């Protein structure tokens, strides 16, 4: 019996992928059960219970961030609960639906007009939450790229349950990035039990998060535009690129096999772990982490139209 | 820690609404949280469990339903997780949105697409679920508004656990109904340990469930255009019929006043309970059901536009 629905947050289940990986032990934190629909629940509530607990935020302190996803859904929630107000700067780009939950929680939107002149919008998000933040008197910035206790969520959340739950040996923990607040919380909580657990990040193709070329990217959710402060790459021991077409045959691939319906990262990450284990050990464990629904990618990774495009994409091997 | 995703259904959080109902004890069963996203996975599962069981379903058997929502959704993760085909008897109406979902599990989807002369749909899909069954040799028709499993799944469902941590008085079980399989499964359980408890069904204005005068009716999940064989009318105590507007203005007071964004049946469920209270005892407890989340009624409840034209369908009140 909960006195909110904040207090349903976290203790998330785990499930083994004995079907899809029949010859090692593969085990997905399910983050997408959150009450919330993703893992972005873990860092809204701490982050906003941290600010609160310490006078950093009140009643009268208006949110700010830069989301068009899972985070602004997120902090909307929790923002809802705790009687704050919440400004979400997002772009043209925004799915309609996502629009939507933000402002049925009553969150307050405002989405940029203006690209740059090469057609993007994050110099332009960039700027007017500096904008925001110099002319809303009492205000706080999640600053999810660089915010501490973005990684602190994660440590105290899901990876302290990992380690709980999976007492033998973790040999290979693997998680997407857009923050890297993840991987990074949650490798720093297991490598206290599991220190030579080897750290996978899985990025998108294109995403500058390690250096990568960019290219346009479609899915939402993995790889970022700008190196987070957050991320301390001597942490993080292989990385794996996996682009769009790649990521939605891994989604369509673990709803084939173990009916669980998950958004485009989950499929990065089966594909990624599909190329770790031509390398690894048999029988080894492998961690990771489901972070969101495949609901909100039915015009994405579910659309055999979308995917069919994306097939094209694969440059010299379309 | 799970072999499948099965495992995960049921054992629904409990919350207090503390906010919305500051004089009663009202105690909700957040079934949405359920991994398919509804209440459903409860009756899909025991149903198809069952037949298993007992040697109804082997892995030729070919499962059908006419169903365009939640139920489908929920039968074809199932089916897609024990190896089974399934077909979905549907109709025009349908969301694109639950259409790909349903599709995205690999089930099949019959839509039919004759009217009968007076513009619905109903008998057209009755008779087509009649023709699968005649031209699909080992078949399984989940039957949802007959078969005895579909309450037997509530009774040891969400009605058992509601038992199990609701130990004090239950003075009112409040449920939404369609098919009557949850309010007929949970009120029986209830009552063996709660037998004073007053069972209260929330139907929509316009269903013939208890004999209203039809209307055309807007939200999917609550109403019915038959009369359930699984009802037993002398086990409901009281009746109250809400209508679309009414809903809708329930789902966004809950939202509001705490944070949880469910479906329409949710909205009923309040307009429901905050009637409910004008008549019974401050300090009552009243324990209910949130059957799914507010993600499918975008451009239904949580449409300002949609809102305001079901406003105008109040008749006299408008
Ligand atoms: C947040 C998010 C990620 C990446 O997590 P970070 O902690 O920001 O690195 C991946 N997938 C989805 C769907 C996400 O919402
Ligand atoms: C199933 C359903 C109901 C009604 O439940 P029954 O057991 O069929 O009476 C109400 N709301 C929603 C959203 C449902 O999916
Ligand atoms: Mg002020
Ligand atoms: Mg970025
Ligand atoms: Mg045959
Ligand atoms: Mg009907």
């Amino acid at each position: 019996c909960h006195d909110s629905l904040l207090d349903s947050v976290g203790q998330t289940p785990m499930v083994q992928l004995h079907q899809l990986f029949p010859k090692h032990e593969v085990f997905a934190k399910l983050e997408y059960m959150n009450p919330g629909g993703s893992m972005k629940d873990r860092p809204a509530k701490y982050i906003i219970e941290h600010g609160i607990k310490h006078g950093l935020i009140t009643e009268n302190t208006h949110l700010i961030e830069s989301t068009s996803g899972n985070l602004g859904i997120a902090l909307a929630m929790i923002a809802k609960i705790k009687g704050l107000k919440l400004t979400c700067v997002v772009d043209p780009k925004i799915s309609p639906t996502n629009l939507k939950i933000i402002k049925s929680y009553g969150a307050n939107v405002e989405m940029v007009e203006e690209p740059d002149a090469h057609g993007g919008y994050l110099m332009t998000r960039i700027a007017k939450v500096q904008e925001l933040l110099a002319t809303i008197d009492d205000a706080y910035w999640i600053n999810q790229f660089a915010n501490e206790l973005n990684w602190q969520s994660h440590y105290h959340g899901a990876g302290t349950e990992i380690v709980e739950t999976i007492k033998q040996p973790i040999d290979y923990f693997v998680a997407p990035v857009s923050t890297t607040g993840s991987i990074m919380g949650m490798s720093r909580k297991i490598k206290e039990v599991h220190p030579n657990a080897q750290i996978v990040a899985v990025d998108a193709k294109g995403s500058v998060i390690f250096g990568d070329k960019p290219i346009n990217r479609e899915l939402p959710g993995i790889g970022a535009s700008r190196v987070p402060e957050i991320l301390n790459r001597s942490e993080i021991n292989q990385v794996i690129h996996v682009d769009d077409y790649q990521s939605a045959l891994g989604c369509r691939k673990l709803i084939d096999y173990e009916g669980i319906f998950a958004g485009g990262s989950t499929g990065s990450i089966i594909a990624a772990i599909e190329q770790l284990i031509t390398s690894i050990e048999e029988g080894a464990t492998i961690v990771t982490i489901l972070p969101d629904r495949g609901d909100r990618y039915l015009d994405l990774v579910y659309s055999d139209t979308w995917l069919e495009k994306m097939k094209s994409r694969q440059g010299v091997k379309s």
